[PDB]
């Protein structure tokens, strides 16, 4: 009973945590094996973060340069090197809690759990998505830069995010662990354009279903409508154009409930049509697009 | 920049959370030092849940009824007691995974993050709010019960809740760490009447100064109201009667934006009248209560 925004448990993330001084910049590193992860601009000052030349910037530095903590733990560094955004200290002792764990660049539209960091200690776990422009609508303040975003499969933590920048607007930008920024971003401060954004729709599916499992169904009606029909209400509201591959991976949901996958698509048409009418579903007064349909499944099933 | 329902990281509790098991019921339980703690309902089957006579129940069970195991740790049981509505577990064994730790009782309208756990396995969490009627709107499905809810002040874990029940309108019911309930139930299945709930007034006021520190400003307005306006408007739309005592926890978000509590209050009033206007305030399109001044200030200045 109940459906919340549940984050992953952040333990196997926490034990990774390290703070990773530079010169005057701080931040957090995530420490993996004997390799330490951490934004490429912890070389930088706010002078340098205009147009940093990143080469020049980190040809100045040594092993001895980067300051890595984990609380009283000082690592001894022994080498470093530039991935894309992200540099890799290499240590002299690999971490002694390193979770099962893989680095993957996640799609857009996928959720995961942000542990926010701050000088290498954590603050707090929410879960959000990765929006369709590639940007993530976080919590995260000055210092936070080195947090990670990831996921947990049973004992396997596969880490998808690492944080590195606010843009104007309030969104954030960051990486995959391999440096590659989630969309057009550059690690430099100049006013970046986002994308046009757009609603998650199999998500959105996805939480009506919760909705429905866990009693709220108001919403539900006598119509059905086809892909075809539903992708222009899709495209007049700015949701993502429905696929039979988002159908085919709403299949447990519909089977679960009883709910054809169209006829829940003709519930979410006449609520983009005619708004909520001043009511809620689950809790909430807008249609919820950050929980995708392996997250409702793996909540409404107990997954541990 | 952006502001989220954050949970406190939750793995100094997931090092605490094993699983018990009475007869053919298992669920979760928490062991702090050589103590486990759990719901007294596992001594129960669902014959016995009708009307439980707990102390009869317990007379029946000895030391080694009690399995309990955290992963592959199998813990030896030499003492139980139940205290209310919990049982303590005697172990011969301190966990040494402990954190530093209290049990503390919150007052309704506080809030803390809930580790849900099923088999004693963590598999999410979650913030939450203790409703004015005591109750919880969780997201617990059978197995959960023992799961806890606390929170943290910087390396200790206040443990404020356990999972007890879902009552039939679903929402939840648990007790304090000493086993006493959160409101008027009691740990058998018969439908329990929660109290008329109303919504956290010093909490929606927390959450738009948030909003005011983010960016969110639509909803400021030329007025002001006195206490005595403003709570009769809250009596209007259930909102909890606004105190002194509330106006001075507000007093650091009031001198942080140089917003009078009371011009707050003017917007509150007047988003009560009014509603949202198809408009949106921190993502959420109705008034949000589950953030108190204090968790705003945390997240807003980035305590670890
Ligand atoms: O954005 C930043 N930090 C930040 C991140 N998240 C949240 C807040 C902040 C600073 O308030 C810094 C300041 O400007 C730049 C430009 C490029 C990069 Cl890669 C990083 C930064
Ligand atoms: O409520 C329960 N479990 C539960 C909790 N949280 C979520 C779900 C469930 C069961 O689906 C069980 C079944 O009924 C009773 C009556 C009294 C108590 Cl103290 C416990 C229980």
């Amino acid at each position: 009973s109940g459906f919340r925004k549940m984050a992953f448990p952040s333990g196997k993330v926490e034990g990774c945590m390290v703070q990773v001084t530079c010169g005057t910049t701080t931040l957090n590193g995530l420490w993996l094996d004997d390799v330490v992860y951490c934004p490429r601009h912890v070389i930088c000052t706010s002078e340098d973060m205009l147009n940093p030349n990143y080469e020049d910037l980190l040809i100045r530095k040594s092993n001895h340069n980067f300051l890595v903590q984990a609380g009283n733990v000082q690592l001894r560094v022994i080498g470093h090197s530039m991935q894309n955004c992200v540099l890799k200290l290499k240590v002299d002792t690999a971490n002694p809690k390193t979770p099962k764990y893989k680095f993957v660049r996640i799609q857009p539209g996928q959720t995961f759990s942000v542990l926010a960091c701050y000088n290498g200690s954590p603050s707090g776990v929410y879960q959000c998505a990765m929006r369709p422009n590639f940007t993530i609508k976080g919590s995260f303040l000055n210092g936070s830069c080195g947090s990670v975003g990831f996921n947990i499969d049973y004992d396997c933590v596969s880490f998808c995010y690492m944080h590195h920048m606010e843009l104007p607007t309030g969104v954030h930008a960051g990486t995959d662990l391999e440096g590659n920024f989630y969309g057009p971003f550059v690690d430099r401060q100049t006013a970046q354009a986002a994308g046009t954004d757009t609603t998650i729709t199999v998500n959105v599916l996805a939480w009506l279903y919760a909705a429905v499992i866990n009693g709220d169904r108001w919403f539900l009606n006598r119509f059905t409508t086809t892909l075809n029909d539903f992708n222009l209400v899709a495209m007049k509201y700015n949701y993502e154009p429905l696929t039979q591959d988002h159908v085919d991976i709403l299949g447990p949901l519909s089977a679960q409930t009883g709910i054809a996958v169209l006829d829940m698509c003709a519930s979410l048409k006449e609520l983009l049509q005619n708004g909520m009418n001043g009511r809620t579903i689950l809790g909430s007064a807008l249609l919820e697009d950050e929980f995708t349909p392996f997250d409702v499944v793996r909540q409404c099933s107990g997954v541990t």
